[PDB]
């Protein structure tokens, strides 16, 4: 399943996503090479989702169905949920001030976790390899 440590390996498209949402190029670069590491552990419909990187180490924690508030590494406040369909987490969001979708998904690939986001009509991926 989620259960374990996942090391990012590969981005797709991902500076443009970023550019789309307004952060500049140098940040952009600082943001694709941040050496994300993931630990997940499930407790019931409880997940705690660990994050740790070149920008900070918060734990991110969320019951599925009931929402919630995450800010990104740059300030930008979001809010919305995470629900189970199939072997896939589905979470719907909002950006707090401009009130704009953001949609995320995350899959299992063999042994590789891979997450995709959409916002105003781009697509990019982030590829993470288990420990």
């Amino acid at each position: 399943a989620f259960d374990g440590t996942w090391k990012v390996d590969r981005n797709e498209n991902y500076e443009k996503f970023m550019e789309k949402m307004g952060i500049n190029v140098v940040k952009r670069k600082l943001g694709a090479h941040d050496n994300l590491k993931l630990t997940i552990t499930q407790e019931g419909n409880k997940f705690t989702v660990k994050e740790s990187s070149n920008f900070r180490n918060i734990d991110n924690v969320f019951e599925l169905g009931v929402d919630f508030a995450y800010s990104l590494a740059d300030g930008t406040e979001l809010t919305g949920t995470w629900t189970m369909e199939g072997n896939k987490l589905v979470g719907k969001f909002k950006r707090v001030d401009n009130g704009k979708e953001l949609i995320a998904v995350r899959e299992i690939s063999g042994n590789e976790l891979i997450q995709t986001y959409t916002y105003e009509g781009v697509e990019a991926k982030r590829i993470f390899k288990k420990e």
